[PDB]
Parts: C-alpha cells; structure tokens; sequence
C-alpha cells in the first residue's frame, strides 16, 4: 500500500476515476471538464512554416548562432536580460506560444515547490523521508533525509539502460504512463518508488529521476494537494505566465514531477527571472532569499562524481534539483535530456531558455555543443 | 487493412509515433511539442468555488431557472441573442473559460466540416462511401451513400447495451482509447468501422456514432489532413474563438469525431451563430447558405422512427448530423449524452448552449426536463 493520496476531485474514492469509469457518476462531472487527464487529446487550433529568428543584439557577437541552434535541434530559444526579451528563435513549425516538454528541467520546478514549503515550515529537509511518507519504509528511501533527496545523494540500484525493459528507468516510465504497461509493472508511480532499493550509503551524488517523484509525493502529503495543483499554487500561478503549463499524469492523476512538465519558452524564463529576483515573482514570493542563495551557492563538490558534468565543470555540484557549474560566472541550470536548459547567468542578470529535441537523450557531443552555446551567449551579454 | 491515413507529422511512418516510440527520433521533435496527444495530461493553472449566475433578462420570465439548471446537472449555460450574450450560468468549480466535453454535439461539428467540403465539390453526398473509402468495401458501409451516412439512414448491427463489453458501443470506445483495450479489439477506430455489418437496408433513421467517424475518415481521404487539422481549418479557425477546442485521439492520432470534442460554452455558441448567419463566420464562410438551409429544413420525417424523439417532437427528423424538432419554432439542435445541447432558435436569432453532466447518459426523464428548459428559454426570448 502507498497510503493516502490527494483525490482526483473533491470526494473522489481512491484511484477514481480510471479510464474505465470516467463516464460514470459522480466522476463524470469532473471528467467532462478535464478529459485530457484521462484520454490522449489534440488541440484544435483557433488560429488559421518558417523559422523565426530574432537574435537581435547578440547576433553581432555570434554571427553563426542560428546555425548552431539548428545543429543542436533547437525548437525554442529565448534570452531574457533583466525583464526584457533580447533574443528569440523558434524552429519552423514551432510557434512562439507553443508549449514544449521540459524533461528533467521539470525537476528544478519541483524543487522550487519544495523550497516554498520549507519556507512555510511545512517541510524540514533535515527530517527523514519517512517522516512525511511512512509508506517508503523498507525501501531505499528509508533512512535518507529530505535534503539528501533534494541533492540526490542517495545510492540507488537504478538501471539506466533504457534499451532493457527490465531496467528501472523503463519501468519508471511504464508505471507513470509514459510507455505501455507490461505484466507485473507497479500500478502507479507511488508503487514504483516503494520497489526501489540501495546499499544504504548516502553522501555521493547519483542522478536519479525517482528522487524528484519522492519529493512530489512529500509535497502532496504535506499539503493535501495533488502535485498538479501544488505546482500551480506554489509556483505557476505566481509567475503571471502567458499560458498554463501542463504535466503528464499517471493512472491516479499523479503528475510526473521528474520530467513531465510542458510550457512555453517565455513562461519558463519567468521561473529563471524569479530565481534572479531573490525568489520573488509578480504574484508574490515563491521561495525565500535564503533558498535562492543556497541554490546559487551550489552543493558539496566532493559529492559530485559525475564525470559527464565535471569534465566540463570541474568545480561543479548539484543541489535542490539544480545543476551548479561552479564556473567563473557562477552559472546554474535546470537540465533535461534531448537538450533542455533553464540557464541562469546572474552576472548579466539574464536567463537563457533552450528547448530542443536532439535525436539522442544524452551524448558527450551534444552537451559539449549545447554548453558551448549557452556559455557563448552568456559572455555575449557582458558589458564591454 | 484500412488504407492510407494522414501522418501524425510530416514524413511520419504509418501509425507513428506510438506510446512506446514518441521519445525516439524523428518522432520526438513533434512529440515534445504535442505530448498531450500521447500521454494523459493535466493543466497547471496560471491563475491563482461558487456558481456564477447572470441570467439577466430571461430571469424575469423564468424566476426558478437557476434551480432548473441545477436539477439538470448544468455545468455551463449560455444564451446568445444575435451577437450578444444575454444570459450565462456556470456551476461552482467550472470557470466561464473552462472547456467541456461535447459528446455527440461533436457530430454536428463534423457534419459542418463535411458540408464545407461539399461546397468545394470535394465531396458528393450522392456518391457511395466506397468512392472515398474503398477499404470499407465488404462492410455495412459498402453500398450506402455519403448522404445516408450524414442522415444516419443505414441499418447497422450496433448493440447499444453499454453494460455488455461485447456490445459495439463499448468496443467502439475501446478501439478509440476511451476505455481500456481488451484482447481481440480492433487496433484503432478505422479498423473498428470495417468490422460493422448490417442487413443492407437503408432509408430508416438509426442513430449510430460509427456514422460520424466514417464521415471523418472521408474528410481525411478527401483532404489529406488529419481530422484534427481539418476540424480547425474548415471550422474552428474561422470562428474567432477565444480558445482552441480539443479532441480525443486514438492510437493513430485519429480524432474521435463522433463525440470527443471539448470547448468553452461561449465558443460553441459561435458555431450556432455561424449557422444562423447563413454559414458565414468572422474568419470567412464555413458552409454554403444552401447547406444551412437544408439543415434548418430537416430530414425525411418518415425516416425518423425514434420514439425517444418523436414523442416530444412528432414532426421531428434528422439531417446532416443535426436533430430537427420540426416544432412550431423550427428549432434544430446538436445533442449529446449526459445533457449537451447546441440549440438553435432562428425565430429570435438566438443560440442556446447547455453543457451538463447528468448521472445517466440518457433517460426520458432528463430529456423531458432538458427540452423543457430549452423551449422555455427560447420562448422567453420572443418579442412581447
């Protein structure tokens, strides 16, 4: 059992509705107004072919920028300097207001929600995960603190070989509805998390998507709100965003916190703006100044043993769901497979959003190219 | 085999992507920008509890209208007189701009798209269905004309007992993704349609959702456009709608034309406005004056043998995916289970939209109450 979870709607029974009961009362009153949460759906455009390139200023310092963006399968690119959009690019077929999957950049958004609750005193990072989710007792999450989840410093037996269906990475997707279920798979994301094990060691960084979903579970237990609603109340609704964001949900309505969020490039930049504004957004304070300061400061360098990161950023680290480069510019970034970045350049008070679709989820090649672009653009923003 | 279908995206292979391949290239470039079409998803509100009742004028003639709306599980109600919204009602929990499933009102929208293509000479209603969809040869759709599909005058062995999983009605839902698939089910909606049989007789009205999906299939074969896109290009994009509409899609991306469309009440009213404006919308002509005239004129009365309709509307009929009351007011309406109506009252140049969630899909009781409200509101709009 995975314990109590926020009802899909007021008064809903556990796990209701399902794909087989949404047309039945009392579920239908809610379902008829949120069918996209139950059945895959397409948008029927209210609006009746070529790339949009407005690289403005930086175009002078980076003459071949558009070509570099094309080479890295860029779908949407936006640079926000202060409160002004100084550069934009959208591939042919992708509108400026179209939404794009964030993959793991979604994690940085989840960490933000956790930070807001820490500020309220609803979550104590020093407390064990089991203080909030007792049902995780007996799993790899039995013992570690919430902070260790936030910093991903928990050793977990999590096979990342996505070509193998038995791998934890593939099983995680199936449990969440990102892939077709196989006989024996956990019923939902919560159950999948309870199956995870490890040797018990902590302290060393191990990038694992399961950690973020555990954070989302904690958020639900502490607020009583579906993660989908918590993400809106504690973050999205305070950004004065142009459009709602979306998040995939599993069979219980649990948002795939680790990587299922989609939003426009401009709106994602508002998250970065909030971070560079000390945690304050147009609709109110999202997180404390201290939380933002801790994110920018970085995590323990010794815990960071991922050569895929340190070969490029020797003094890099990870904390509270953000990657910290530790470079001379103090760059920090949300990162997602296939080329997603919510990059912060505090020196120039700028935010760089790059949403892409590389053919591969990850290769040293793509990251070298992607980081080269983000760093060059950052430097192009420097006063001269 | 069901023949050629519009690719999910430019250059996509047949049936690609699936729930198990959307993260792979070349599918991912499209998928990352339209994930809701592959995985159930929830909206993360950009906006930070009580019913909204603005029945204005008609409130005087119908003092207990709000109570009557509550009694019929009304979610959204809107009256458009001319170009002005003269009355509105939204239940607590349902915002004025929230979208609502249309169920079979979706059929009237599909018929409109067909009408637009008839105007272009791309579809000849006198032609057999097989002229456009040869793959329907050998099925109940082998012989009947496109007009007979439009008027639903084809005898089909289609069990409507939804409590029985073997029924065509339940199998139809499973084939489309509205319910969990069972071993042996057709792979998609197209395949399901090819399994339908009948005694070969035509001429008598038989309400059957399969007919509308056959129309959508014809639309795709004649335009080369996914029905989702056709619905936008030929209708939605010309309404100057406030929001996009949405439509559920099956595993191939085929929109559930017969009943999967969702939209706001105000936007649905724009469809009615177009009908009362002779087929013209703000973005251009949607259908010909003649098409609208034929819809308002009604279908053959002798073909209409559905007592569930004629007991209330003795001179009623059905044509081109619209129900024609044949009453003294010449009322015509799009109708969907659980209380959905796109009601036209030409006498007062008004459109009445009522989107609900009755606990039951259909009962003589609910329809008596619902029609009583629509008729009373219509009369309340009369000059006095």
């Amino acid at each position: 059992s995975t314990g109590q979870h926020p009802a899909r709607y007021p008064g809903a029974a556990a796990g209701e509705p399902t794909l087989d009961s949404w047309q039945e009362p009392p579920h239908n009153r809610w379902a008829f107004a949120h069918l996209g949460e139950m059945v895959p759906s397409a948008a029927v455009s209210r609006r009746p072919g070529h790339a949009l390139a407005r690289l403005g200023a930086i175009a002078a310092q980076l003459p071949d920028l558009e070509q570099r963006l094309e080479q890295t399968y860029t779908d949407a690119f936006l640079v926000l300097r202060g409160t002004e959009v100084v550069a934009e690019y959208y591939r042919a077929g992708f509108a400026p207001d179209d939404r794009h999957l964030l993959m793991s950049v979604s994690k940085s958004l989840c960490g933000t929600v956790v930070g807001a609750l820490v500020d309220e005193g609803r979550i104590d990072p020093a407390q064990p995960v089991t203080e909030y989710v007792p049902e995780l007792a007996g799993s790899v999450y039995d013992g570690p603190s919430v902070l260790q989840v936030l910093d991903m410093q928990i050793s977990i037996d999590y096979n990342e070989d996505y070509v193998d269906p038995a791998s934890e990475v593939q099983t995680h997707d199936r449990s969440a509805g990102w892939s077709t279920r196989r006989h024996g798979d956990p019923a939902d994301t919560y159950e999948f998390l309870t199956t995870l094990r490890g040797d018990g060691s902590t302290g060393e960084f191990q990038y694992c998507s399961a950690n973020t979903d555990v954070l989302a579970w904690i958020v639900e237990r502490v607020t009583g709100l579906r993660y989908v609603e918590a993400l809106s109340t504690y973050l999205w609704a305070k950004l004065d965003a142009d459009r709602d964001a979306t998040i995939t949900v599993d069979t219980t309505g649990f948002g795939f916190a680790n990587g299922g969020v989609s939003c426009t490039a401009r709106d994602l930049a508002r998250v970065g703006r909030m971070m560079l504004d000390g945690g304050v957004a147009p609709g109110g304070r999202v997180v404390s100044e201290d939380w933002v300061r801790r994110v920018l400061a970085g995590g323990s360098h010794e815990a960071m043993t991922d050569k895929g990161f340190t070969n490029t950023f020797p003094d890099g680290s990870y904390t509270r769901q953000w990657w910290c480069t530790g470079n001379e510019r103090g760059n920090v970034s949300g990162i997602g497979i296939h080329g997603q970045n919510l990059w912060l350049d505090p020196l120039t008070d700028s935010v760089i959003v790059k949403l892409s679709s590389w053919p591969d989820p990850y290769t040293e090649h793509w990251h070298r190219l992607q980081n080269g672009i983000l760093l060059d653009v950052s430097r192009a923003l420097d006063a001269v």
